[PDB]
């Protein structure tokens, strides 16, 4: 079996494990900011940021045709300041190709360029959506899976604790294909479930680069913060199949 796994409790400037685009920024007080906070400490509108894991993951192998599980684990908090004008865009944990570089903020999350469902994307994602868009559907924030396009196969409305920490588990199960994610603040103990059949063979590259990636809207003052505080990743992929 070819594993590989990552815990950051905390977050440390400098990890050469980590690989931060646009935006993203690690703090001294070692929390993981995707998208930029001016400094009268206030969230940058038009502002778009990634974290990949520095090192590709092995998904899927054609030789022997195995397919790996995964487990991701992070922590994180959406403030929104504002009511007025709406807050925007949100986060989103996504897998795909190697050496990726950010796409179009905004509704795009960073990981798309446009509301076309293409097959070229080779991307899965998971996003927590805070702005409704033509292709979303009317409530937000909503949990999103999102497959080759940024219009989500299946959605899940919850309601924000306001500035408040949420857990996040997503798991993969390769031989029944479930993607299942949940969510739950603890402060309030409120609990998302989302699930889905995905064929990672079908969708990802066999080699992908796995992250997180936020982005604020584009409209002045539409954002909020999009603060990550631990993240844990592992992946197993059978190396044969007898
Ligand atoms: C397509 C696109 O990125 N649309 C963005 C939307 O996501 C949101 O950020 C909005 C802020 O009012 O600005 C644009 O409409
Ligand atoms: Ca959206
Ligand atoms: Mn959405």
């Amino acid at each position: 079996v070819e594993t590989i796994s990552f815990s950051f409790s905390e977050f440390e400037p400098g990890n050469d494990n980590l690989t931060l685009q646009g935006a993203s920024l690690i703090t001294q007080s070692g929390v993981l900011q995707l998208t930029k906070i001016n400094q009268n400490g206030m969230p940058a509108w038009d502002s778009t940021g990634r974290t990949l894991y520095a090192k590709p993951v092995h998904i899927w192998d054609m030789t022997t045709g195995t397919v790996a599980s995964f487990e991701t684990r992070f922590s994180f908090s959406i403030e929104q300041p504002y009511t007025r004008p709406l807050p925007a865009d949100g986060l989103v944990f996504f897998m795909g190709p190697t050496k990726s570089k950010p796409a179009q903020g905004g509704g795009y999350l960073g990981i798309f360029n446009n509301s076309k469902q293409d097959n070229s994307y080779q991307t899965l994602g998971v996003e927590f959506d805070t702005f409704s868009n033509q292709w979303d559907p009317p409530q937000v924030p909503h949990i999103g899976i999102d497959v080759n396009s940024i219009r989500s196969i299946k959605t899940q409305p919850f309601q924000l604790d306001n500035g408040q920490v949420a857990n996040v588990v997503i798991k993969y199960d390769a031989s029944s294909k479930i993607l299942h994610a949940v969510l739950v603040y603890p402060s309030s103990g409120a609990i998302y479930t989302i699930a889905e059949i995905v064929d990672v063979k079908q969708v990802l590259p066999e080699w992908v680069d796995v992250g997180l990636s936020g982005a604020t809207g584009a409209q002045r003052d539409a954002a909020e913060t999009h603060d990550v505080y631990s993240w844990s990743f592992q992946a197993s992929l059978p190396e044969t199949n007898d």
